[PDB]
């Protein structure tokens, strides 16, 4: 992986926050690995980008 990303935007499909446990809503998703998360996930999320 290389560098993460965080842009405020809404998803055009059902998503899910890997930091919390249920679907995800309009939050911040990385447009490189496909990350997504609410406000409880802005401290552990910024440090990863492993996408296959
Ligand atoms: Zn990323
Ligand atoms: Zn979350």
């Amino acid at each position: 992986l290389t560098t993460h990303n965080f842009a405020r935007k809404t998803f055009l499909k059902l998503a899910f926050c890997d930091i919390c446990q249920k679907f995800l809503l309009n939050g911040f998703r990385c447009q490189t690995c496909g990350y997504k998360f609410h406000e409880h996930c802005s401290t552990k999320v910024p440090t990863m980008c492993v996408d296959w």
